[PDB]
C-alpha cells in the first residue's frame, strides 16, 4: 500500500526543474480521477539503465523507507519510461540553498542540517542502503529547518569521483563507511556556502592527490573541531572512519554550541526562527537541536 501505480492520464509534466547523470526532474501536477482539482507533484523520468517487475521490486524498497530526514518514493508509472512521482520541494536541493543564502547562514542551521543528514544516512544504513551518491545536491530542503536525503540506490540501479572513497575509485567498493567519505565532502560543501570541492582539478588526478594525503582544506568559518571531522570522514582506512551513529552524536554535541564551532560574521543576528515562524513554516508545510 506504499505505491501507487500511476496511469499517464492522471498526472501531467509541466516544466523541467532539473537534469543530472540519471535523468530529469519536472515539476508536475497529479489530477484525481473523477476531482477537478490539480495537485503539484515532482516527478523524475529516468534515463535509460530490467524487466518492469524487478523495477517495481526496487520500487517498493524506495517507497517502504520511514524517516523524517530520509524522501520516500511515493508512485511509479511504466508504461513508457521510469517516471518517479514524490512530494514537491518548493525550496530545491541544499546545494543551491546554500549558495543562494553564500554569507547569510547562521552556524546553527549549518550545524543543525549536518546532524539531519547524518541522522537519515544512519537509518538507510540500518536498512542496509547504501546511497553511492551522496552530496549536497541529492539533500532535497523540505523547509530551510528540514533537509532530507533523496536518491540512495539510483546509482547503483542504473560518475561523482570528486565525492567518492578512495576504495571506490579504485576498485567500485561501495559500503556505508565509503558513504561516510561522501558525507565528509557534502560537509564541506555546505560550510563553504557550495564550493565545488577540488575547483580545476580534473577528476582523474583524484586517485593520485588523495594517496598523496592532500585532502579539501578547511573551510574559513570552520574551527579544528569541525575540520577534524572532515578529514576522519577522509582516512585512508575505511573501518577508522567515523560511523553515521558517531557524527549524529558529535554534530547534536556542536549545536548546543554552535557559535564555538563556527565563526560566522553576524552569527549573532542568525539564530533559528522563534517558535511564532517555527509553528508557521509547520503549520503551511511540514505538518510531518538549539543552543543552551
Ligand atoms: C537529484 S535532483 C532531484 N530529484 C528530485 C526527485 C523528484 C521525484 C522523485 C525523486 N526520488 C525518488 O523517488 C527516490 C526516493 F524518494 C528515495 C530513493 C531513490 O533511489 C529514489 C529514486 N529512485 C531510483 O533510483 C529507482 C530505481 C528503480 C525503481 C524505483 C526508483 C526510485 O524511486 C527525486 C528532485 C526534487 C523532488 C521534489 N521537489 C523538488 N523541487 C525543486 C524546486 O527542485 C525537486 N530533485
Amino acid at each position: 500500500a506504499l505505491l501507487r501505480i500511476l496511469k499517464e492520464t492522471e498526472f501531467k509534466k509541466i516544466k523541467v526543474l532539473g537534469s543530472g547523470a540519471f535523468g530529469t526532474v519536472y515539476k508536475g501536477l497529479w489530477i484525481p480521477e473523477g476531482e477537478k482539482v490539480k495537485i503539484p507533484v515532482a516527478i523524475k523520468e529516468l534515463r535509460e539503465a530490467k524487466a518492469n517487475k524487478e523495477i517495481l521490486d526496487e520500487a517498493y524498497v524506495m517507497a517502504s523507507v520511514d524517516n523524517p530526514h530520509v524522501c520516500r518514493l511515493l508512485g511509479i508509472c511504466l508504461t513508457s519510461t521510469v517516471q518517479l512521482i514524490m512530494q514537491l520541494m518548493p525550496f530545491g536541493c541544499l546545494l543551491d540553498y546554500v549558495r543562494e543564502h553564500k554569507d547569510n547562514i547562521g552556524s546553527q542551521y549549518l550545524l543543525n542540517w549536518c546532524v539531519q543528514i547524518a541522522k537519515g544516512m544512519n537509518y538507510l544504513e540500518d536498512r542496509r542502503l547504501v546511497h553511492r551518491d551522496l552530496a549536497a545536491r541529492n539533500v532535497l530542503v523540505k523547509t530551510p529547518q528540514h533537509v532530507k536525503i533523496t536518491d540512495f540506490g539510483l546509482a547503483k540501479l542504473l560518475v561523482p569521483i570528486k565525492w567518492m572513497a578512495l576504495e571506490s575509485i579504485l576498485h567500485r567498493i561501495y559500503t556505508h563507511q565509503s558513504d561516510v567519505w561522501s558525507y565528509g565532502v557534502t560537509v564541506w560543501e555546505l560550510m563553504t556556502f557550495g564550493s565545488k570541492p577540488y575547483d580545476g582539478i580534473p577528476a582523474s588526478e583524484i586517485s593520485s592527490i588523495l594517496e598523496k594525503g592532500e585532502r579539501l582544506p578547511q573551510p574559513p568559518i570552520c574551527t579544528i573541531d569541525v575540520y577534524m571531522i572532515m578529514r576522519k570522514c577522509w582516512m585512508i582506512d575505511a573501518d577508522s572512519r567515523p560511523k553515521f551513529r558517531e557524527l549524529i552524536i558529535e554534530f547534536s554535541k556542536m549545536a548546543r554550541d554552535p557559535q564555538r564551532y563556527l565563526v560566522i560574521q553576524g552569527d549573532e543576528r542568525m539564530h533559528l526562527p522563534s517558535p511564532t515562524d517555527s509553528n508557521f513554516y509547520r503549520a503551511l508545510m511540514d505538518e510531518e537541536v538549539d543552543a543552551d
